[PDB]
């Protein structure tokens, strides 16, 4: 039946993710901003489907907002989940996705290449959006996405990072350059390298 | 049954408004461009309702882009061909729509005026779109709208002047200007005054 | 000579607007955000400003998203401290705007009606934005606008509202309901008369 | 003096690329389209003068679109032009494009793959715009662009195919499919050669 969504569980604990992200953005970001776009996202598909039912096609553009908000908020809090992992983990060194960082390597360089790219296209979002790694064909990709739209048909996620002022003004104040240096010890390359290795319906198999 | 939109007939032959409009862009505009949003709409309203039974948010809003677009565009030219008629016709007479002129003249101070207020906004949509008279409330405001967008925001649609050039490229070439000139000999005011008095899903019943 | 903006100071100290607004969001708005909007603009004006007498237009193009998001977030910010002051200060009181006032009940009935209309439209907002009472011709709109754009040329902005979640979440987290329903306490009604009875050069005057 | 551009002539007589694009086209689109791009660009540019000059940042910012819009249609049709030739010319040939061609195939499979999927990009775009082919770095990546939007900055354009109606309309109808067949007989691969073996600057010395 349509919009049965729900707020999936982290995989670790709201303060598993500390030094670089506080337990009380953790907490906040999944049961507050994550739960919220959930909810409004099962509200916006169920109306939806009422008007698609009486060929309504004033109110299904209507509703397109919020279903690409909300879905999109819901898709890429998803992936983001999944792509972080405590800093000790062995997951969150690069050593666990060979293939990517090989292809990593072969687009910009080197690792470190690819980082101060990244960061830079960070750092250049005005307003809120995200930044993502991305698999376009067999080649790699960083874009960026304004407030929660979702990766564009067509390209596969391989991790993205959220830039919106929530994922860290409690901890970071305005220094968003701090949390991005920070980001980099919890992000969870064997999600990335698994990720890599599939396709589309694979990496967005998580919503499942 | 989704998706079972029909393309509707012209309330006019298709040389019924010359000299205003050729009977070829009629005919072209009607059967062809007009045709294909039709066709296009009910494709992708077939498409989503697999995605939406299925819980797939990443296809419900890559779709969003053609359902907009194509359902726009239906929506559109579904209120342009009926707020056109034959210069000859008594419903091109201003006169046959006393309380929307009137309202037009509180607010733009004449009808010369105010044409010539939606004149200067036709000529300066950048690109393809539309000219709108709209409701808000009870006030009239002119609004554009870029590519085949649609006035859905609430709004009561009251005439809209199609700035696409396929609409009077092979009559006026690049003279956008003598088409907008011409094209209030075809204006329906009978149409315009009915929509003016009428609520938001009173006009959008042309689409039943 | 061409990109000397500065920084205005506020009208009020930092802790002023409180409780509605606390101190550390005002210190961290004005000192560090605003500024660096400044620095920028300024720095994309020096080099637009060459671009320019070169007549080399793809330059020209490529600085036209700094100019807008750094110029746009020098307007909004300047129009927002004048608009804002302590909530016992006379000026918060609407019956200082006694014209402003007449037209708002005018248009949406009453003053409540009006705040819960423009409470909405700021709740409204998704991603970063400002929500505007504005003018056009001698009627009323509340608009909204996304990241940093400014009131759209043709509009004489009367009080802005920034939702942009530095704005307000070190106070308030995610709940930007409260923040709205607190800044009302807080809005310089004697500011936004005199924004409403002049033109919109008048109201950009301030920078 | 700031505003100062003029229309370039073209390479070619305006029939010099029959029958694949007519010579009313031609002399329309360079003499009146283009002409209009111009003066319109150098007006603008003039009244930024005086906005820049007493640091008037809302006229600046109110000034974009018309410098984006009337500036972009300058770039964007003084490339075409260029990337234009007859199709009986050696330049028409692919292989007066060897390297590009390579990294074509490369990217691709092949020339006739990479015609398909930018004939499809180029089809695709809803409303007015332009396709390209671009380099990034050292891969060719197909993007279009709304309007007269140009190239995104950091991108070297390869060449580019107006999609605007006016660019075929009088000359295929409604038949884009048939207009982007035809004009890949008339594209100037010569040019686009020489603007893949250079970077950014190099493909605006056109402008000067
Ligand atoms: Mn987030
Ligand atoms: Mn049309
Ligand atoms: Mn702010
Ligand atoms: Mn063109």
């Amino acid at each position: 039946s349509v919009g049965t969504f729900s707020l999936p569980a982290l995989p670790y604990a709201y303060d598993a993710l500390e030094p670089s992200i506080s337990a009380q953005i953790m907490e906040l970001h999944h049961s507050k901003h994550h739960q919220t776009y959930v909810t409004n996202l099962n509200n916006a598909l169920k109306t939806y489907s009422t008007a698609l039912a009486a060929n309504d096609v004033p109110s299904q553009i209507a509703l397109q907002a919020a279903i690409k908000f909300n879905g999109g908020g819901h898709i890429n809090h998803s992936l983001f989940w999944e792509n972080l992992c405590p800093a000790s983990s062995p997951d969150a060194d690069p050593a666990s996705a060979p293939e990517l960082t090989a292809e990593i390597a072969k687009t910009w360089g080197s690792l470190d290449k690819f980082k101060e790219a990244m960061g830079k296209a960070l750092l250049g979002i005005q307003g809120s959006g995200w930044g993502w790694l991305v698999k376009e064909g067999s080649g790699l990709r960083i874009v960026t996405t304004k407030d929660q739209d979702p990766v564009v048909g067509g390209e596969v996620p391989v991790f993205g990072i959220d830039m919106w002022e929530h994922a860290y003004y409690l901890q970071y104040l305005n220094g968003k350059a701090a949390y991005v240096d920070n980001i980099w010890k919890v992000i969870n390359w064997k999600t990335a390298e698994q990720r890599f290795k599939g396709d589309r319906e694979d990496a967005f198999k998580i919503l499942k």
